[PDB]
């Protein structure tokens, strides 16, 4: 599907986004997020078209969290330095946390050492978020960023589309979506191409 493999023309770090929803449970809080991702909460506003840092988010309220990319091998990553809190496994913190913006292989593959459930409050877990950087070409096509997004079995292309102001043609030719199974249940990330950050919907 879409390749997440380092482009070996253009340069190895670059700055995008990751999408996150507000989460009814805890995150519903600019600060929640920042904490999450390492980032200002400004930055997380700045990007998500939120003109109030102090306002509640609503859940699911669509976000974009800037974040730094780069090469870690043959492929393009984020690490977010997590520290755990209490109850925190690599499972959990990956498919409600990060919101399955990384999976549990990854993650325990590039923290070694540890023990995948007995994890002791206070340690620092990577936690590499997937996203790419443009290819030579998307540059040439006038792409500047490559937003990662978590495309469940539920979304379809027009509302993400027009949520991110692109074709439905780029999601699907960026994301091979010609030959690609959404037979299986499974979550994975897609790249949204855009040619500037998007002007966000107000809530
Ligand atoms: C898909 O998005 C379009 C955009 O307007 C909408 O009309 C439609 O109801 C959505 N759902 C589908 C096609 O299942």
């Amino acid at each position: 599907g879409t390749n997440f493999s380092c482009p070996v023309d253009s340069p190895p770090s670059c700055d995008t986004y990751v999408t996150y929803f507000a989460q009814s449970p805890n995150f519903l809080t600019l600060t929640s997020i920042s904490d999450l991702f390492d980032t200002s909460p400004l930055s997380i506003a700045r990007a998500s078209n939120i003109k109030d840092e102090n306002q509640n988010l609503v859940p699911g309220q669509l976000l974009l969290v800037p974040v730094t990319c780069a090469c870690s091998g043959s492929n393009s990553f984020s690490n977010i330095s997590h520290m755990i809190k209490e109850g925190e496994s690599y499972y959990y913190l990956s498919t409600t946390s990060y919101e399955n913006l990384t999976n549990w292989e990854t993650v325990q593959d590039s923290n070694p050492n540890y023990n995948p459930y007995l994890l002791p409050v206070g340690i620092k877990v990577v936690i590499p978020l997937f996203c790419k950087c443009p290819s030579n070409y998307h540059l040439n096509k006038g792409i500047e960023y490559l937003i990662t997004y978590v495309w469940h079995n539920n979304d379809n292309v027009s509302l993400v589309a027009s949520k991110f102001g692109v074709s439905t043609q780029d999601i699907i030719s960026e994301n091979n979506f010609s030959h690609q199974n959404f037979t299986a249940a499974t979550n994975f990330p897609i790249l949204i191409p855009v040619t500037q950050l998007p002007s966000l919907s107000q809530s």
